[PDB]
DNA sequence: GTCCCTGTTCGGGC
């Protein structure tokens, strides 16, 4: 299993997901930066 | 793609 960032549902990933993906931060939510970039709750 | 499998956004990898 692998929790898809885009939709949440397991068994597949963000790229695989048959759904339009997110622009901004996946975890924190806020755009203008990715989850990678994020300075908010940056730890995991 | 049933699943793999993660920042850039589809494509081989099994
Ligand atoms: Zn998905
Ligand atoms: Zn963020």
């Amino acid at each position: 299993n692998v929790k898809c960032f885009n939709c949440g549902k397991e068994g597949h990933t963000a790229r695989n997901c048959r759904a339009p993906r997110k622009k901004g931060c996946w975890k924190c939510g806020k755009e203008g930066h990715q989850m990678k970039d994020c300075t908010e709750r940056q730890a995991n």
